């Protein structure tokens, strides 16, 4: 089996990409954050604290005649950001663009952080890391990916995000219509739990390609591309204007400067972001000074090829035995 399903942004930065998700039966359509970052699928409920639901479609198991409530079982969660929320769990039948696994474990919020709510747009997130990552408690469940995986026709699922414009996500084949050239596959370590795999090196516009290993993961579920001190000192020392500011909290540049591209290395291959994709507009309405898309991971541990970087490929997550990524130009 396969499935196919439209992702779209949130807003007019590609903050984020939100895709309908069908859950329950007679169905719930919810729109849902698919995260490759992290691995619990969990949803804006009716059992969610009222002042922390703020236009959120909210998923109601009462009203499921599939919902089955998991006993006993808890989750929590804390992101990167500081993002958390928790809850209880569900079991229900979750289709993705025609792809349905029955017994999915749907995780109820309890409560959420602030950030979750003012993001009216997103009611939950659909993580797609590795099913070691996930917190039920005290029996860990599967993803979604992991559930589907023995009926798809091929291991695989596919992000093809759009830069200001939609996209999609395949699950169980490779569209070979939506990407250019061939697809450069690379090793990837599970061991953090994470699509982890090494970069061999970047870029900036025109400039020589520095060969040089950076290991970071594909999470379409960050925003920003974050790389090291050294390579993102590198990118906007050729920004007139460009300065690191504390109090905003990374790069930011003058509004009228126009961005060199970056390419980071796949293999022997060559992925270019163009400079357009790294400017994320004023830092406040009005301001002339603007946030950049590519900033330092200094301070997160690891390094992160968010949703800046994945958009200007077509990505191949391939579940495999041993995994891979592949990246096409398209
Ligand atoms: N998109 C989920 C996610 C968020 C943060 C991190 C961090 F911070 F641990 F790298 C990994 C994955
Ligand atoms: N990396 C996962 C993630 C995705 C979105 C959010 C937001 F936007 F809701 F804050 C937080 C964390």
């Amino acid at each position: 089996s396969t499935g196919s399903a439209t992702t779209t942004p949130i807003d007019s930065l590609d903050d984020a990409y939100i895709t309908p998700v069908q859950i329950g039966t007679p169905a719930q359509t919810l729109n849902l954050d698919f995260d490759t970052g992290s691995s619990d699928l969990w949803v804006f409920s009716s059992e969610t604290t009222a002042s922390e639901v703020d236009g959120q479609t909210i998923y109601t198991p009462s009203k499921s005649t599939t919902a089955k409530l998991l006993s006993g079982a808890t989750w929590s969660i804390s992101y990167g950001d500081g993002s958390s929320s928790s809850g209880d769990v569900y079991t229900d039948t979750v289709s993705v663009g025609g792809l349905t696994v029955t017994g999915q474990a749907v995780e109820s919020a309890k409560k959420v952080s602030s950030s979750f709510t003012e993001d009216s747009t997103i009611d939950g997130l659909l993580g797609l890391a590795f099913s070691t990552l996930n917190t039920v408690s005290p029996t860990q469940q599967k993803t979604f990916f992991d559930n589907a995986k023995a009926s798809l026709d091929s291991p695989v699922f596919t992000a093809d995000l759009g830069y200001h414009a939609p996209g999609t996500y395949n699950f169980g084949f490779i569209d070979t219509t939506a990407y250019t050239g061939s697809i450069t596959y690379t090793a990837v370590s599970t061991k953090q739990g994470f699509w982890e795999w090494t970069s061999t090196g970047y870029a900036v516009g025109s400039g020589t390609f520095k060969s040089t290993s950076i290991d970071g993961i594909a999470d379409t579920g960050t925003t920003l591309l974050y790389l090291p001190a050294t390579v993102v000192s590198a990118y906007w020392a050729q920004v007139s204007g460009a300065k690191s500011s504390s109090s905003v909290g990374g790069y930011v540049f003058p509004c009228s400067a126009t961005l060199p591209s970056f390419t980071f290395g796949v293999g022997s291959a060559r992925i270019v972001i163009p400079g357009d994709y790294i400017d994320f507009g004023p830092i406040s309405t009005g301001s002339s000074s603007c946030f950049g898309g590519i900033q330092s991971s200094a301070g997160i541990g690891i390094n992160i090829f968010g949703d800046v970087a994945l958009k200007a490929a077509f990505v191949v997550f391939n579940g495999a035995t041993t995994p891979t990524l592949g990246f096409a130009s398209k």
